[PDB]
């Protein structure tokens, strides 16, 4: 068949947003597994508390994928991250997508989890029927058929552990027997459920430590780790850089084994792997570093590397490389494989290999680690030579093999076009994303295979990417340019400027160009028979050279054919065209209808013939009096030679009358300057007397006429008139007339469409701001060469990245010869230099979503937020307060209603506590509550025991009066002294109640007990809790009571807020009052009335002794 | 040599067994994941070929069977 290799690359692997940052942290021997909460909470469900996981799930350019808004939230994240994966693994290859359309690439998958699909299919009557679109697990690889419009086969494959590299080895077997010239092969995983990693954890594969200590004494299980890869693998002959080629790959299944179906079985890889590599015919010895699958699993190991040892260690001299990428990033279940290649292709392209983390003691079990057969890479090694391998064995019995043979192509030697400026043009979404395409790209001014691709993939419409821009390497100016691209495509015209353009040395930095030499070789041969050489005229020094006509002319003509060859190699086709005098040849051969030599030769005579005449000396001059205007004032013998402009016209004749107009027009202030005819009459009737042998020698010349184009607008013959013969074809008669007659130059610009893009084909841009004046305001010009420049290859360079901002296609490539390929190694990545627009947020699915009456986890931990809790010790054992239970229920009630706690005023009624539930020092303990709306009743339990019952209801009308203080009992105390915090909590502390600082909210009582003014720390517990303690105080019954019933209690947060006030310092305080006769405790915005405590038994255990 | 290629597209049954996370066996993984549909097979029967579980939207079967 054919060679298959591996082009392209791109994923976002465990702590990485591109491969750079992967290849970074492998290097660096950064662990990639964290022990952060961004799936779930950690330590959930016994589950392993560290596991790897990507960065951010939530972006995704949803508008270029063409992805309607609403369907972009409920698609599943790993296909969102995949089509930017795999777009930008196409480009990192130097392919435009574009190229791949209507071919029959396939997309093999690898998926082995639609966690997404159940999120979004939970809620039979609100769910929305986008889901089945973007989540089924079949739309993983036909939605980027879709996107991309990719013809070829597009499966989903589910072996799990392997599905990845399954699907690379289908896709070289299509590849393979010619069924497809390119594949797209991606694996993705993502951990949302946290139900899947608790099966894994019941069936034995996680290892609790969380991380997957490959080949060492201590293995136990591997840690769920989630990334999102995809390679580019086409045919050698299309392919621009090649990271490796697949010399072989096969698979095969277990079958049955004696241990059971989760058994590995190492004659069977064995066997494969030795299958492999005899059909393959690779040499045993050949192979350098061979990527175990490295579970990490205490069977798996000994098993998968004895059976290495024996199918390749069996024979050779030298060790044998072995390591495995799951000791840095852990394992990304269906994606293993891709995650691998990756790794290995990245230490390839940069010579070393990244050290395995976790390896101290190795493996007894495993004799060739000890014997030294085998070899770990503990640190960083060069790489040496030779083939590689890769294989993974997914657990259900699907193993599969892969052999790689690295790219080594060198380094080309240095040459001369190396020195040259390069142009470089890059596109993306944002500008951002253009900035680091050219930064990145001037990084590297001499990798040319770097600066190809790069250009090769900036061929994309204005409307995917809007903003463009070019820079230019290795000129001795000139820094990047970015600008937007107004939406629409634009026309392209070229117009060729007339005499007096010509200058000393001019184009001779274009001649290094290959083409433009070429060209105007071409052209010294055409013009051979006259002793003028084009090249040789150019490269002449001497001043007066251009004194002459026959130079001048043929020069220009030389000149502004190589322009339009140099144009022509990009492949832009010109839409219009208008020339100015002589130099409309030039135009006659940019539309086709004239040949290069008829052309030059046409020019060559039209030069000669005006030597051979000897007419009398004459000067034009341009004349700031307008068209109309200008004719009406001119002298005997001077007319309007050229209707250059509006605001600028050109009229000749004789020497002496064009001096004395001049002179006149200058004293009356208008402009005024004599363009640089050398003496010859110039568009007058100078010229009409060399017609006949000019006529002669023109019709000698062209001899098969041909029609002249629509595109072009003949600037000789006037627009009324366009039906006539001469008109039709540019034949000798036209180019004579177009000699003989005036040139209406401005006329024939209106008919430029708006927006259009104009350049000046021509030496020097002497009518740049010609057709800045007389064009329409919208439209765009460039002068590709301006005179005495520099370089004027930078200038054209320049010129072509200026057209590409505006619009137009012009791959620059081609103007140098081509690069060999495929690409040497080492040019660096270009799918990390690819920038997505992020600017949107897109919905993931979260941990409450995925199925598992409201629960509450009280937690005592410093961080918790509960931790005020561990206060509240009475007779030396912490204790949930009743306070509690009633804010948890208040809460309850809240989300039932809908409404927010601080705006729900609220009523408890027959309030009952059952047993007081015990905080654990360490640990937790769940609280269950229940509602009843209908009766009006709640219910609290805890591990099916009853704790607290009762009847909570929303208050419908609440009454500000009832929170008014009651008479105190004692209307008169007249008693100076009152307590103070330390005396309150002093006497608790006596009587048995042990209060922390948190709970210690009465700032003063007074001594009967039945007034004092409470703190507010904003925690509705601790504010309840201190009115139970104002009641408790004033008992005259020592021992401790705790609260069993509460007749009714109110709560009306509004009041509460109106009650409250500050006291010299920042501190708030609400006022308390207690009523023993009418049993009530008034506060704040809180009523409890109807309390009852009962006598605690007050014994505690290990008393002091 | 003889391999398996199996054209599934559901596993409800998965999502069943899963449901409460105390409780859950380990045993159910092997039984109700997607790549088992194939691999059970191959294990009964003691084939060393291929064992793939394709879904293709709708198409699973007869794509397996062009397979």
């Amino acid at each position: 068949p054919e060679e298959v290799v591996i082009a392209g690359m791109s994923g976002k692997l465990p702590e990485s947003e591109n491969l750079q940052e992967f290849w970074d942290n492998l290097i660096g021997g950064v662990d990639m597994v964290t022990d952060d909460d961004r799936r779930w909470k950690a330590g959930l469900y016994g589950l392993p508390r560290r596991s790897g996981k990507l960065k951010d799930l939530s972006r995704f350019d949803a508008s270029f994928f063409g992805v309607h808004p609403k369907q972009a939230h409920t698609m599943d994240p790993q296909l969102r991250l995949l089509l930017e994966v795999t777009y930008e693994a196409i480009v990192d290859g130097g392919i435009n997508p574009d190229s791949l359309r209507g071919t029959h690439t396939g997309v093999w998958v690898g998926v082995s989890g639609s966690e997404t699909s159940e999120a979004l299919s939970r809620d039979p009557e609100t769910l929305v029927g986008y889901s089945m679109v973007g989540c089924q697990r079949a739309m993983m690889a036909n939605r980027l058929s879709f996107f991309f419009d990719f013809r070829g086969p597009s499966i989903a494959l589910d072996t799990a552990c392997s599905s990845s590299l399954m699907a690379l080895q289908n896709a070289y077997q299509a590849i393979h027997s010619g069924q497809c010239p390119a594949a797209i092969v991606g694996g993705i995983n993502v951990l949302l459920k946290p139900n899947t990693s608790v099966q894994f954890l019941r069936l034995g594969m996680l290892s609790p430590e969380g991380t997957c200590k490959a080949f060492d004494t201590a293995g136990n299980g591997y840690c769920r780790s989630e990334g999102v890869v995809a390679v580019l693998l086409t045919k050698k002959s299309l392919a621009r850089r090649v990271y490796a080629t697949i010399l072989n790959a096969g698979t095969n299944t277990d079958g049955f084994k004696e241990q059971g179906v989760t058994f590995p079985s190492g004659d069977i890889q064995e066997q494969l792997i030795r299958s492999l590599y005899q059909s393959a015919g690779v040499a045993p010895e050949s192979f350098e570093y061979i990527e175990a699958h490295g579970t990490g699993t205490k069977v798996g190991d000994p098993q998968e590397l004895n059976g290495i040892t024996r199918a390749l260690c069996a024979t050779r001299q030298e060790p044998l490389l072995i390591g495995s990428t799951k000791s840095n990033m852990g394992h990304p279940e269906p994606a293993s494989g891709l995650a691998a290649l990756a790794k290995v292709l990245l230490s390839l392209e940069h010579g070393l290999w990244a050290p395995n983390l976790h390896f101290h003691s190795p493996n007894p079990e495993i004799p060739a680690l000890l014997d030294g057969r085998l070899q770990v890479v503990d640190q960083p090694l060069p790489v040496r030579g030779g083939n590689v391998g890769i294989n993974s064995f997914g657990f259900g019995g699907s193993n599969v093999h892969i052999i790689l043979r690295p790219n080594t192509q060198p380094p080309p030697a240095p040459a001369p076009h190396a020195t040259l400026p390069r142009l470089l043009r890059a596109s993306g979404r944002t500008p951002e994303a253009v900035q680091k395409l050219l930064e990145q790209g001037l990084r590297h001014s001499q990798d040319l295979a770097f600066l190809s691709m790069l250009n090769d993939i900036a061929a994309v419409p204005a409307t995917a990417m809007p903003f463009r821009g070019y820079a230019v390497l290795g000129g001795e100016r000139g820094g990047p340019e970015v600008q937007q691209v107004p939406a629409g495509e634009r026309p392209l015209w070229f117009i060729c400027s007339g005499m007096g353009t010509q200058w000393r040395g001019m184009g001779l930095s274009l001649m290094r160009l290959d083409r433009f030499r070429d060209s105007i070789l071409r052209s010294d041969e055409a013009v051979k028979p006259f002793g003028l050489k084009v090249s040789q005229l150019l490269l002449s020094t001497d001043e007066s050279t251009f004194d002459d006509i026959v130079h001048s002319f043929v020069s220009l003509t030389a000149i502004q054919i190589g322009l339009i060859d140099l144009l022509s190699c990009m492949g832009l086709r010109p839409d219009g065209i208008v020339g100015h005098s002589l130099g409309e040849v030039a135009c006659g051969y940019a539309d086709g209808c004239l040949s290069q030599e008829e052309a030059v030769l046409a020019a060559y005579w039209r030069g000669q013939c005006i030597k051979e005449a000897h007419l009398p000396p004459g000067a034009m001059a341009a004349v700031g009096l307008s068209w109309e205007e200008c004719k009406q004032r001119c002298p005997p013998g001077v007319v309007p030679a050229c209707h250059n402009s509006k605001d600028t016209v050109t009229i000749s004749g004789p020497q002496a009358p064009v001096f004395e107009f001049v002179e006149q027009l200058r004293k009356e202030g208008v402009f005024a300057k004599e363009v640089r005819t050398g003496g010859m009459a110039f568009h007058s009737y100078f010229m009409e007397a060399i017609a006949p042998p000019l006529l002669q020698e023109l019709k000698k010349v062209i001899r098969e006429p041909k029609p002249r184009s629509a595109r072009w607008l003949s600037t000789s013959i006037p627009e009324a008139q366009w039906h006539s013969s001469l008109a039709r074809t540019s034949s000798a008669e036209y180019n004579v007339n177009n000699l003989v007659s005036p040139v209406l130059f401005q006329e024939a610009l209106w008919h430029v469409p708006e927006h259009a893009v104009v350049l000046e084909i021509a030496p020097h841009a002497l009518l740049q701001a010609v057709l800045k004046r007389g064009l329409k305001p919208s439209c765009t010009i460039i002068p590709l060469m301006k005179k005495d420049h520099r370089d004027n290859l930078e200038f054209f360079l320049a010129g072509i990245g200026r057209l590409h901002l505006s619009g137009i296609d012009a791959n620059p490539n081609a103007l140098f010869p081509p690069v060999e390929f495929p690409a040497p190694r080492g040019t660096p990545l270009i799918s990390p230099l690819i920038k997505w627009d992020h600017s949107l947020a897109w919905d993931v699915p979260a941990a409450e979503d995925f199925p598992n009456a409201a629960i509450y986890n009280i937690d005592t931990s410093s961080e918790s937020p509960d931790h005020y809790l561990v206060d509240h010790t009475l007779d030396g054992r912490v204790l949930f307060p009743a306070t509690g239970y009633l804010s948890i229920v208040w809460k309850t009630l809240a989300r039932a209603l809908g409404l927010g706690v601080e705006q729900l005023p609220v009523v408890f009624e027959d309030v009952v506590l059952h047993q007081a539930t015990i905080l654990p020092k360490t640990g937790t303990v769940s609280l269950e509550v229940r509602l009843l709306e209908a009766s009006r009743a709640f219910e609290v339990s805890e591990n099916g025991n009853l704790v607290v019952s009762g009847k909570v209801y929303q208050w419908d009308d609440p009454d500000p009066r009832l929170f008014d203080h009651p008479e105190s009992p004692t209307p008169n105390p007249t008693e100076p002294l009152f307590l103070a915090q330390a005396e309150v909590y002093k006497e608790l502390r006596l009587r048995g109640y042990d209060y922390g600082p948190h709970f210690q909210g009465i700032l003063e009582a007074s001594l009967e007990g039945d007034s004092g003014r409470l703190l507010w720390k904003d925690n509705w517990v601790s504010f309840m809790d201190t009115m139970l303690q104002m009641s408790i105080l004033g008992s005259a019954k020592h021992g401790l009571y705790l609260p069993t019933r509460v007749t009714a209690i109110h709560i009306d947060p509004a009041t509460h807020r109106q009650k409250l006030y500050t006291l010299q310092d920042k501190a708030q305080v609400a006022d308390v009052v207690v009523s023993r006769w009418l049993r009530v405790t008034v506060a704040g915005g809180v009523h409890i009335s109807g309390l009852h405590t009962e006598s605690a038994p007050r014994r505690q255990q290990e008393q002091q002794v």
